[PDB]
């Protein structure tokens, strides 16, 4: 197995991962195709590309490609001591039962329209904002609210946020190495999780000293709090329901987070698409109806416009997996224990499915481009097949009632050069650098 160039020898290519990571996975594929290899320290990690190789990737079992260890910096977050013994298909599952179901979707949109207002309420006529922080704490609370419960939500203050940004700048790739090195940012996040736990145990103390009187109003922590061992003591310590709470909103934050920031930022850049929007919305909310009905139902330009942020944006530019055994794709060996890796960032502009790979043309999602759907394995921003992330019909409304909000309301224009708007790719979680000022103005 052949590897790519400029590793550091004795570290591989772990610093060139710690700064630029797409650069890194890009070279690997322009040098060794759609296999190729790269180090971090002593691991080994196998990079795939394509079509063919990634489809293999996507319909891997987790029982041949293990998402287990394969993310040793969500750890020390989760919890170590914790029962997330549960597959990853098990807690998908649990997820989408108790707050991702269909039924569900009318009332979440609501929910973040409600958010979102709560959050403009003091911008007044115009302003200025930094998009960072602020469709990360905007963030917190849609998914607060929509995955645990309003009523949870409602007892949450900026702590939380602030608590849980320090959780996802503790995700150093140095945690490859081991997640619990000397280093400031890996003690930041312990501290952080302690400090939300804190903060749960309270709110559950709370719940347990004036049991909820209604019952309407009951949410996730009331459930998880009511739960019961055989033995008949209570379940969930405030740690594990803490974690708990992290986990349901991890995935769906940093990515939900950053992908609205950088749906608006190429809507600013891109001064005809914001006016089609722009025209498309007002068309289409002019018919009275509210934002819980339109968000759930097709708004074609400004969904174009999301699956072209998604395709050169996305979130999670490396998804990883543990060889739990030996395979071989494409000639190229994979050996058990191996670190297995699939890349957004990389297959989404591979230049023979996607022409002009590094333009913005919500276009080749219309006929007869339909360039997502045509090809399945490489447009991957929410994955594909087994592993297709269980969030994106809530990602994809949640957008939708953002911007139904935000557009209708406020008109936006960077206050910065177009250039200075870029990602931070120093953590595993990819977040805005800063700062990513906005100026905004009330809409006549
Ligand atoms: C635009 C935003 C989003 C993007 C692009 C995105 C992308 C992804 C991708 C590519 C994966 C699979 C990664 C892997 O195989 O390791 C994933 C997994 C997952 N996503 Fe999303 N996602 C988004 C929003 C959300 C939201 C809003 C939720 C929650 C309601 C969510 C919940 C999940 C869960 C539960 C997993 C598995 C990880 C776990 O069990 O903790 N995602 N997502
Ligand atoms: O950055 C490293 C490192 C560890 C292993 C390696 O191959 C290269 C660099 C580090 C950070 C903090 C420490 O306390 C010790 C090592
Ligand atoms: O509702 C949950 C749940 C809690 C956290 C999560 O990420 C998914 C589902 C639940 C209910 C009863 C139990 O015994 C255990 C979990
Ligand atoms: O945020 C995650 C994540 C990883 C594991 C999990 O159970 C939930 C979320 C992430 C970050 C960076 C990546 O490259 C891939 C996933
Ligand atoms: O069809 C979509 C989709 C993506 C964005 C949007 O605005 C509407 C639909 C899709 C494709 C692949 C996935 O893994 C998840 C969603």
């Amino acid at each position: 197995l052949p590897r790519v160039s400029g590793g550091h020898d004795e570290h591989g290519h772990l610093e060139e991962f710690r700064t630029d990571p797409i650069g890194l996975m890009q070279r690997v594929r322009d040098e060794l195709g759609d296999v190729g290899t790269f180090q971090l320290a002593g691991k080994q990690v196998v990079l795939l590309s394509g079509s063919h190789a990634n489809e293999f990737f996507f319909r891997a079992g987790d029982d041949d490609l293990d998402q287990a260890k394969a993310y040793p910096f969500m750890t020390p977050i989760f919890g170590e001591g914790v029962v997330f013994d549960a597959s990853p298909e098990r807690r998908k599952e649990m997820l989408h039962n108790a707050a991702l179901r269909g039924e569900q979707m009318k009332g979440h949109a609501a929910t973040i329209e409600d958010q979102v207002r709560r959050m403009i309420a003091d911008w007044g006529e115009a302003g200025e904002i930094d998009l960072l922080d602020f469709f990360a704490e905007l963030t917190i609370y849609t998914s607060s609210a929509c995955l645990i419960g309003k009523k949870f939500r409602d007892q949450l203050d900026g702590r939380f946020a602030k608590l849980y940004h320090e959780l996802e700048r503790g995700t150093d790739p140095l945690a490859y190495v081991d997640p619990y090195l000397p280093i400031e940012s890996f003690r930041r996040r312990d501290e952080a999780r302690n400090g939300l736990v804190a903060l749960v145990a309270d709110i559950m103390n709370g719940r347990i000293a004036n049991p909820p009187t209604d019952k309407s109003d009951r949410d996730m922590l009331d459930v998880l709090i009511a739960v019961k061992a055989e033995t008949g003591t209570p379940r969930f310590s405030a740690d594990e329901i803490t974690g708990m709470f992290i986990s349901m909103m991890f995935a769906g934050h940093h990515t939900s987070s950053g992908t609205a920031s950088w749906t608006l930022i190429e809507l600013m850049r891109h001064r005809d698409a914001y006016a089609a929007v722009i025209d498309e919305l007002d068309e289409l909310y002019g018919d009275g109806r509210s934002v819980s009905f339109h968000a759930l139902r097709q708004i074609p330009q400004l969904e174009n416009v999301l699956k072209e942020t998604l395709r050169l944006h996305p979130p999670l530019i490396i998804l990883m997996r543990v060889a739990k055994g030996e395979f071989e794709v494409q000639g190229h060996r994979i050996h058990e224990g191996d670190l297995v890796a699939a890349s957004p960032a990389i297959s989404n502009r591979i230049p023979e499915d996607f022409p002009d790979p590094h333009d913005f043309v919500p276009a080749r999602y219309e006929q007869p481009r339909q360039e997502d759907l045509l090809n399945r394995w490489t447009w991957i921003p929410f994955g594909a097949g087994r592993h297709r992330c269980v969030g994106a019909a809530f990602a994809i409304m949640q957008i939708k009632a953002i911007f139904s909000v935000l557009l209708r309301e406020y008109e936006f224009e960077m206050a910065q050069p177009p250039e200075s708007y870029r990602n931070d790719h120093s953590k595993m979680v990819v977040q805005l650098a800063q700062p990513a000022a906005v100026r905004y103005r009330r809409r006549t």
